[PDB]
């Protein structure tokens, strides 16, 4: 195994807004991406708005405080950090996207599911089914299903 989370119990905190989006839809992609996982495994995922989370969320672009600098509009989407402290845990989403909540520009919500994979500890699959593929790819929000490869993937490193 790579790394993992020691705790079932795993908290997320949102360090800063897309202008892209109104806050409330950020807020709600981010739950349902949290969830996506949640119900496959026994993580718990509790959102933290003031102080110490384990995954932090944020929204910048090009270089931006670590050695992985995001290239503008295309491209690389976002970046996480396996499991760990620190920045470790952390999803980093290019704001030089347009992000949405639909088919239009990126849809925040398979982007969050696909980072929050590699928070968890996840590697990349060769299924174009699997949200953890390479890729981005979007697919209606409710014909959206976790492939059975991304279920024994995360059920392999929790339960
Ligand atoms: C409407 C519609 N429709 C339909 C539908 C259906 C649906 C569904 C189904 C299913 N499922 C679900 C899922 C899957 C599905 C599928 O498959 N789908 C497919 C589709 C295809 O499409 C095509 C097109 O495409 C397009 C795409 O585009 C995109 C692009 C982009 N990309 C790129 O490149 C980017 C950029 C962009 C710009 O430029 O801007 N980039 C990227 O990405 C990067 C790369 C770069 C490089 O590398 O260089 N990357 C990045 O960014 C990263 C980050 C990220 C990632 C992400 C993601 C990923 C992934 C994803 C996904 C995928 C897939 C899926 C999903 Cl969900 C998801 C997402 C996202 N984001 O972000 C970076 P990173 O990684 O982080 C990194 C960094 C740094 C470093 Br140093 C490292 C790293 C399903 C499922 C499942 C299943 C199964 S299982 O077992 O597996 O579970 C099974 C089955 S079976 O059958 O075999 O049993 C199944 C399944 C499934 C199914 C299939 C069911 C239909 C219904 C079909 C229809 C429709 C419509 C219509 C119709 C008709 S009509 O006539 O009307 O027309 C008809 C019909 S019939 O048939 O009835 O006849 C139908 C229909
Ligand atoms: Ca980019
Ligand atoms: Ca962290
Ligand atoms: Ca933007
Ligand atoms: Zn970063
Ligand atoms: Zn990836």
């Amino acid at each position: 195994m790579g790394p993992v989370w020691r705790k079932h119990y795993i908290t997320y905190r949102i360090n800063n807004y897309t202008p892209d989006m109104n806050r409330e839809d950020v807020d709600y992609a981010i739950r349902k991406a949290f969830q996506v996982w949640s119900n496959v495994t026994p993580l718990k995922f509790s959102k933290i708005n003031t102080g110490m989370a384990d995954i932090l969320v944020v929204f910048a672009r090009g270089a931006h405080g670590d050695d992985h600098a995001f290239d503008g509009k295309g491209g690389i989407l976002a970046h996480a950090f396996g499991p760990g402290s620190g920045i470790g845990g952390d999803a980093h989403f290019d704001e030089d996207e347009f992000w949405t909540t639909h088919s239009g520009g990126t849809n925040l919500f398979l982007t969050a599911v696909h980072e929050i994979g590699h928070s968890l500890g996840l590697g990349h699959s060769s299924d174009p089914k699997a949200v953890m593929f390479p890729t981005y790819k979007y697919v209606d929000i409710n014909t959206f299903r976790l492939s059975a490869d991304d279920i024994r993937g995360i059920q392999s490193l929790y339960g």
